[PDB]
C-alpha cells in the first residue's frame, strides 16, 4: 500500500517554478519516479489556470510527441488555487481544495516555497495554521536566500523552526545533489587508499574552486544587493569544504552525516580581512559581445557600486586531523572557465632523494565540468638516469541532480539538506567580515572579464602555502 | 677526454653471443651510445673470423641498407682470439692482442663471460692473473646460473670475490633492467600519496606474478637441472620482492640500493613446504599445436621427472613495516598468459560505513605486457542510492632492458645487479625447500597447458589472506 | 550581582537526603562554594521540622564545634514544607513558601529529587505545572534507576523531556565526577604521547574493571530486582568506555562531550550472550564474618535466585578507530578487592628482535583506590646480555565527587551528567541481553565471596585476545 | 673446552694502564669474568717488573684483605717485556715470550693500544708482522684520538684497515658501555609506546646534552690542541644521535646495529657555522677555589688561546623519519652541573581544547647522573576547572662500562664500537666547522664556571624550534 501525496507549489506564477520545478514533476512523473498518487497544487496571486500553467512551462518541459498522453494525464493531477500570501481565507480555500482532492486528508503535503524570502514568515506561519496535514507527514522546501547575515537568517529559522521541526525542514541546495559532491563522501570513507593520508601530516593545503565564465549577464541589480560571497562561498564552496574535511559519520544517515558537517564548521574561526581578496569584473576591450561590459556597465547596478563579483578566502579547520592547512576558497565570476574543483596539494615527499625534482603530489576531484577524479604523482622519466617526472592516475569510466533533491523530500532523506545548526554556523564564519565590507565599502580589484580574477588572489594561495608549478603536462 | 674501452665477449661463438649480445653492442654504437674508442674482442676455442660472427649475426643484427657503412666501421673495431679457457698462453695471447690495440694498456676492460658456470672459475682465475689492465678499470659480467643452491652459489661466489671487488662483479639481471621494475622506486619514493600506506597497517596482501604462456618448448632436459623455483623465483620475484618491500635508501646511489635490499632479504625466513605448491604442466588435448605435449611429453625430458614448471611460495618479511604479511609469489610456464605483475590488496577499511558492499583496495604494477599502474578503488555508483561500485585511477601515458644495463656496466652503476650478499640471502631462503624437493621428489601438481595453474595455488592465496572477488569488471 | 538559590529536596526524610545531600549542601555553605543566597526546602510526606532533619543529619555532618555558628546560620536558611507528591495543594504550598522567601520570585530553583523513580512521572509534572519560576532558570537532579531496560528508559525519559528541556535536566553520576574519570580526556587530548597510539592499530584490547570486596550485605533484595549489569556495567563501565574510546571533541563545552559520547555509543551493537559471563558469589566457609554468607544466604533474596553479582562482557566499537579492538566491561560484588580501573593492552611490537622476551606494553588508569597512571614497558635487564625486562613509567604527585556535581549543577555545567540519547544508546546496547536473561534464568556461575569471580571470565578476556602473563613483578 | 687469551697491554708504563686497565682486567679476574686461561702480558720501553705495576696500580686496584691470595694468583699470570715500539727485535721477543706461555701457540690475542696515536701505526705494523696468532682470534683495542680531521683519521684508518679486519678492531668509546645508552635501543625497539610518535610528524626537537661541572683543571694545553668539539660532540653526542634517530636494525647482531647508524650518519649534511654556538670559560671572581681560574689562566695554555670549552651544534638529519627535526648537540666544560641527557620535546597537540595551557610533551633518557626516564605530560589540576597543569611519568626501580666493554672484546661483540665508515662519517660531518675555526680563529663567548655557559646557546636552541617555559616544577 502506498500513500498519496500533494505537491504544492506556492509561487507557481513565477519564473522558477514554471522554469524549473513544474517541469522536473513532469520528468519524474514521465519516468514514474513520484508516487503513483501523486497531486500538483499551485498557489499564487496571479489568477492563472491550468492550461496558462501549461502553456508558460511547456518549452521547458521538454515534451516530445510521443508522451502527449502522460503529458495530458500529468496536468489531470495538477490543479491552482488563488489566493494571498497573508490572508486566512486563501488559505482556508488552499486547505479545502486539497481535502476536496481523492484521499486529500490522509496525504502526505510537500510544499514547494518557489517565494522571495520575504513572505516566507507569512506563508510558513499560515501553512502551520490551517494547511498541515493530520495523518501524513508535512515537509516544506526552502529556497535560497537564507538570510544576509547572522542576525537575518537566526530570525527566519528561528521563525520556520518555531512551527516546524527539523525533520520538516528541507532547505534546498542544487550542489548538494551533483554526483561528483555525493562521491566525495565514498571516495573518502570506501577506501583504505584515501585514509591515511587525509589529514594535516600529508596535506599541504586545500582549494575550493568555483568559477563562472559569465558575469551577471544584465541582472546585475539583483546580484548587487547579495555579492559572490552570500551567492556562492557561504554555500556552495562551504558544503564543500564540510564534505572535504568532515570525520567519518556513524552512519550514512542524514542526521550523522550533517552532525559531522556542522563539527567541520563549529572548528572554523571567524574569517579576517587579511586572507581575503575581493574582485569586481569590467569589460574586455578585445572581447566579443557580451564580454566587453563590466559589471558596472549593467544599467540596473548602483553606481559607485563596490560589490565583489569575485572572492577568494582562506579557512582554517582548527581540529586535529587539519590544523593549520589552508582551506582556500576561490570564487567568481566573469572568469577565463567554468569550473568547481576540490584540489588536495600534498606535502613534499620527507627525506628527498630525487634532488629536489620531486613536485607535491596532488588529488583533483573536479565537480564540474566533465566530472574526473585524478592524482598528480610522480613517475620514472622513460629514458635512462633516474629522474622523476610528473603524471597522473585518471579515474577511468538518469534524473539530474534537482530531480534526485526533489525525490530526496519525497523519501524524506535530509543528507542534502542544510540543517539550522550547519546555516547559523556557515553565517557566523563570514558575518563580520560581510560587515566590515558593507561598511568601510573596500573597493574590490578590477580585472578583466575572461580572466583568471586578480593576481592578488594567486600572491594569498602562495603566501598561505599552496605552490603552483606550471610544469605539469597534460595531454587527453 | 674520454677513455678507451675494449668489450672482451669470451665465448663469442655461442648462441648468446651472436643472439643478444653482438647484436646490443651494435645497437650501442649504432645510436652513438658507447663510448667513442671502444674495441670489442671475442675469445673462444672455435676458430672463426670476424666474418663468421657477421655472418652468424647479422640476421640479429636488424641491419637495414642505411648504416652499411657504419656496420663495415664497427667490424672494423672488432676483433677475435682463439684459445682455450684454460690454456695460459691462450690469455697471454689475449692480453697481448688487447695491447696490441690502440691506447690497448690504458683501456677499461669490460668482460662479458658468455660461458656456462663450469669453466666460470677458471676464465676468471686466468683473466685476473694476465689480462687485468693496470690503468683502467676491469668489470666483468656474469650471467646465470649463479650456482644451484647456497652451498654451490657459495663457493663460486667465494672464488669471484677472492680476485674480483664487489665494484668489479657485474651479475646481470635482464629484469632489473626493465622499465616498470626500475619505476618502482619512484613511485614508492618520490609520491607521498603511496607512503603512509605501504606498510602492514594498511596492505592485507602482496602478490608477485610471473606468468608465461609457453612451455619448455623443446629444451626441457635443461630446464630440468633448475626448475620453475631457481629458474624464476630465486631471482626474478625476489628481486621484485625486494624493491616491494625496501626501506627507502639514504640515496640513489647503488650501494645504498642494494644495502636496503639485502636488509629486506635478511628478514625474511626460510620457505616452509606447507607455504608453496608446485605444479608440472601437462598437455592439451584440445590444444593446438605445441599446446598438447605435456612436461613429459619432451623426449629430452628424464622419464619420471618431477621438475616443477609451476610455484607459488608464501614469504613473509618478519619487520616492523611488514610483519604478518603475506608475500605470494607465484610464477609458472605453459599459462594462461604472460604477465609479470605487483599487485598489493589493502585491508578492509575500518569501521564499514556501507554496509559491507565496498571492496578491498588494490595497487597493480603490471611490469609486462602493456606497462601499467592502476589502483582499484570505491565509487559512487551512478544511480540513486548510496551504494560504492569498484573503479579504479589508471595511470595514462629509447635502448631496452639489455642495451641500458650494458651501459650500466659501461657507467659504473651497479644498481641493478645482484650483489653477493643479496645471492647468499637469496639462496639461503629457498635451500632447504630445493633440497627438499630433490630429496623426497614429491609429485608436482597436473595442470592442463594454458591454464591458471593448480587450484591449489589458488587455495594457498585465499588461505594466507588474499581475497579474490571476481565482481571487478573492467572495460578499455 | 549575584542571583539567589533554592535548593528544593523533594523527598527530605528518606535515607539518601540525610546522609548525602544535606551534609553535601551543609559542607558546601562551609566553605563558600554555593551562592551566597541560596535556601534550602524540604518537602516530603512525613511531618518533620528543621530541628528534625538537624537531628537526623548531623551525625553525617561532621559538625565539629569551631563552626557552629555557621551551622545555626545553615538552618536559619532551611525550611520544610509537609505535602503529598501528586496532591496539587501541596505543591501550590511548595510554590507560596518559596515565593515567601526573601526574592523568592527570580530565584534560580534547582531540584533534587530523593525519591524512588515510582513517583518520579508525578512528581516532574507537578513542578512543572506550579512550582517552575518564571525569572530564574529551573534545573531538577533525578537519579538512578533510569528505568530497567530500553521501554521503560524511554517512557520516564519521553515524559521528562515533554516537560523539561535538555539543559534542565541532570541525571547524576557520581562516578563521572572522579578525579581519574575526570583526567581521562586531559590525559587523552592533552598530550601527544598518548594520542598517535590510540587506536586499533596499536591497542590489541581495552578492559574496564570495576570490582567491589563487599557482597550486597544485608540489602540483597533491593539489589535482586536489577542486577549487576544494571547496577554497575550500563552507567559506570559504559561511562568509563565513552571517555575511553570517545573522539576529540569539537570543544570543552559539555554538548560536545556528550554529542562525541553518545557517537561513541552508537557505534556498539547489542551484546551477544557468548560474549557474557555471569557469576553469583556463594559463602566463604573459611572466611570471617560476613564472607561466609553467600547472595542467596541473603533472608531477603527470593530463593532459586539466579540474579548475577559479577559480569563480564565483551563489547565492540565498530568504527575507524576502534574496529575489531574487544573491550572487555568487567565488574562484581563479593570480590577480592575494591577497584576502578581502565586498561590498555598494546599489541606486540612489529618485527620483535628480542627473540620473543618482549611483553605487550599496557597503559593503567587507576582510577580507585589510590588514583595512578602507569605504563608497563620493556627496559634493558642491568646486566651484561641484551634482554629486556618488564618496568614501569609512574605518575608522581577539595570538594570530593558528589560536591563537585551538586556545583556543576549550580553553574549549568552538564558535561558530567547522563544525556537522554546517551542513556537510550546504554539502554539499548544492553537491553536483549537482559531480556535474555530475565527469560531464560540462565543460572550464574558460583563464585567464592572474596575470591577474583569466575574462571570463565578470564577464559573469555583470552579468548577475545587479551593475553595475562604474571611475570609482571611490581614493588613500592 | 674453553681456550687460552694472552692480554697484550701496549705501553703498560702509561697511566692509563696502571689506572683504568690493569685494574679492570684485576676486577674481571676476581669476579671469575675472564676465560680460565687469560695471561696478561705488558709490553713498554720502560724497564720495570710486575713488582713494579703492582706497586703502581695497586692503589686503583682497590684490593682489600680478603683477596689477596687472588691477587697473588692474578700477578702470576701477569708478565713483562721491555721492547720499543718500532724495533723488530723487540716484538720478535714478544712473540717469543708469548709463544713461551702455557698454549701460547693457539691463544686469542687481545692487544689493548695504550699509547700515544703517534706511535699506532708503527705499533699495528709490527703486531700484524710478527705477533700475530696462527690458531686463535686476534683482536685490537684502539684509543681515542681516533685523527683530529678527515684525513689524518683517514689515513690512519686506512693504515689500521690494511693490516686487521673490522671484525678486529675494536675502537673503545667508554659512553657506548653505559647502562643508559644501551638501554636506549630496547627503550625504542621493545615498546610499542614509543614507536609511532618517534619520527618528525610528533617531535619538534631533539636535544643531547653533555655538561661537565669542572673545567680542563690543570691539562689545558693537552685540551688546547683538540677542543670540545673533536673532544665530546663528534665521538660521545654523535653516538647519542645515532642511537636516538636510527632505524630499527634487522636484529641485534653487531653489524645490522652498526648499519643502522652509519646510515643516520650518511643522511647528515656537513655543519654550518651560523648553527654553532663556541664559548670558553673563565673564571669566577665569587667562585670558591679551582672555579676562579679561567681556561687561559692555565700556565700550559697557550695565550691568545681560542680553544673552545663549549659548542651547542644543530644537526639535521635528512631522511623520511627526521626530515626538519633539529638535533641540537649540548656540551661544555666547567659548567653548572654534570650531566648526559637525551630530550625529546614533542610538537604541540594539533587542534588544542584547552585555550593554549598546554605545555609540550617532553621524552627525557638521562645518562648520568642518576639514570633516569621520564616523561613530561599533562595531567588535570586536582580542583574544579577543567586546566591541564604539567606532570610526569617516571621509571622506577655488577660490571661497570670499562669492564663490560672489555668483556665484549673477550666475547668478540663489536655492537659497542666505532665502526670505520661510522668514523669517516662522523669526521666528514664536522670537518668544514673544524678546518673554518682553525684558520678563522673565532673568539669564543665567554662563560663564567660554573654557569649554563653562552645565552646565545639558549638563542639557538629557541631559534631552530626549542622551546623552555621554565613553569615546570618536580619534586622528589
Ligand atoms: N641466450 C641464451 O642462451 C642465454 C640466456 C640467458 C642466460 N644465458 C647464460 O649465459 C651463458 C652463455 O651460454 P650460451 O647460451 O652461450 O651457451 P653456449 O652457446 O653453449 O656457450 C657459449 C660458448 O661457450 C663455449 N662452451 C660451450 N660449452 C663449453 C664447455 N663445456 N666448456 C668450455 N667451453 C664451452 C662454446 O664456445 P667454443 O666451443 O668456441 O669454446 C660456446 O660457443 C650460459 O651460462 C647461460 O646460462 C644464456
Ligand atoms: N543513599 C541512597 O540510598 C541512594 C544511593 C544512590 C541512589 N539513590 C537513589 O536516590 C533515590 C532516593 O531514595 P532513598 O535512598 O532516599 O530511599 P527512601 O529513603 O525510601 O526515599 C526517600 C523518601 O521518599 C519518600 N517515599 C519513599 N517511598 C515512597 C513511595 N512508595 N511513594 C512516595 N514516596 C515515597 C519517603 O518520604 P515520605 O515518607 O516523607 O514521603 C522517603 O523518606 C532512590 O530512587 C535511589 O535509587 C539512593
Ligand atoms: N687515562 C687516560 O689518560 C686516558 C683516557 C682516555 C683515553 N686515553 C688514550 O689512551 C692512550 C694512552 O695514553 P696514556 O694516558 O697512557 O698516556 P701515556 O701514559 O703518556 O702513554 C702510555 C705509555 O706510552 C709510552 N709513550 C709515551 N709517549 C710516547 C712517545 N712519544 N713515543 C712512544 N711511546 C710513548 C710510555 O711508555 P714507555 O715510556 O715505557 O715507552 C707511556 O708510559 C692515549 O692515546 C690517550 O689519548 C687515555
Amino acid at each position: 500500500q502506498s500513500d498519496t501525496h500533494i505537491f504544492i507549489i506556492m509561487g507557481a506564477s513565477g519564473d522558477l517554478a514554471k522554469k524549473k520545478i513544474y517541469p522536473t514533476i513532469w520528468w519524474l512523473f514521465r519516468d514514474g519516479l513520484l508516487p503513483e498518487n501523486t497531486f500538483i497544487v499551485g498557489y499564487a496571486r496571479s489568477r492563472l489556470t491550468v492550461a496558462d500553467i501549461r502553456k508558460q512551462s511547456e518549452p521547458f518541459f521538454k515534451a516530445t510527441p510521443e508522451e502527449k498522453l502522460k503529458l495530458e494525464d500529468f496536468f489531470a493531477r495538477n490543479s491552482y488555487v488563488a489566493g494571498q500570501y497573508d490572508d486566512a481565507a486563501s488559505y482556508q480555500r488552499l486547505n479545502s481544495h486539497m481535502n476536496a482532492l481523492h484521499l486529500g486528508s490522509q496525504a502526505n503535503r510537500l510544499f514547494y516555497l518557489a517565494l522571495p524570502p520575504t513572505v516566507y514568515e507569512a506563508v510558513t506561519k499560515n501553512i502551520h495554521e490551517s494547511c498541515m496535514s493530520q495523518i501524513g507527514w508535512n515537509r516544506i522546501i526552502v529556497e535560497k536566500p537564507f538570510g544576509r547575515d547572522l542576525q537575518s537568517s537566526d530570525r527566519l529559522s528561528n521563525h520556520i523552526s518555531s512551527l516546524f521541526r527539523e525533520d520538516q525542514i528541507y532547505r534546498i541546495d542544487h550542489y548538494l545533489g551533483k554526483e561528483m559532491v555525493q562521491n566525495l563522501m565514498v571516495l573518502r570513507f570506501a577506501n583504505r587508499i584515501f585514509g591515511p593520508i587525509w589529514n594535516r601530516d600529508n596535506i599541504a593545503c586545500v582549494i575550493l574552486t568555483f568559477k563562472e565564465p559569465f558575469g551577471t549577464e544584465g541582472r546585475g541589480g539583483y546580484f548587487d544587493e547579495f555579492g559572490i560571497i552570500r551567492d556562492v562561498m557561504q554555500n556552495h564552496l562551504l558544503q564543500m569544504l564540510c564534505l572535504v574535511a568532515m570525520e567519518k559519520p556513524a552512519s550514512t544517515n542524514s542526521d550523522d552525516v550533517r552532525d559531522e558537517k556542522v563539527k567541520v564548521l563549529k572548528c572554523i574561526s571567524e574569517v579576517q580581512a587579511n586572507n581575503v581578496v575581493l574582485g569586481q569584473y569590467v569589460g574586455n576591450p578585445d572581447g566579443e559581445g557580451e564580454a566587453t561590459k563590466g559589471y558596472l556597465d549593467d544599467p540596473t547596478v548602483p553606481r559607485g557600486s563596490t560589490t565583489a563579483t569575485f572572492a577568494a578566502v582562506v579557512l582554517y579547520v582548527e581540529n586535529e586531523r587539519w590544523d593549520g592547512v589552508p582551506f582556500i576558497l576561490r570564487c567568481g565570476k566573469a572568469l577565463n572557465e567554468r569550473k568547481a574543483e576540490v584540489r588536495l596539494q600534498f606535502h613534499d615527499v620527507a627525506g628527498d632523494i630525487f634532488h629536489q625534482q620531486c613536485k607535491r603530489n596532488e588529488l583533483v576531484i573536479r565537480v564540474q565540468p566533465n566530472e574526473a577524479v585524478y592524482t598528480k604523482m610522480m613517475t620514472k622519466k622513460p629514458g635512462m638516469f633516474f629522474n622523476p617526472e610528473e603524471s597522473e592516475l585518471d579515474l577511468t569510466y538518469l534524473p539530474d541532480a534537482y530531480e534526485r533533491l526533489i525525490l530526496d523530500v519525497f523519501c524524506g532523506s535530509q543528507m542534502h539538506f542544510v540543517r539550522s545548526d550547519e546555516l547559523r554556523e556557515a553565517w557566523r564564519i563570514f558575518t563580520p567580515l560581510l560587515h566590515q565590507i558593507e561598511l568601510e565599502k573596500p573597493k574590490p580589484i578590477p580585472y578583466i572579464y575572461g580572466s583568471r580574477g586578480p593576481t592578488e588572489a594567486d600572491e594569498l594561495m602562495k603566501r598561505v602555502g599552496f605552490q603552483y608549478e606550471g610544469t605539469y603536462k597534460w595531454v587527453n
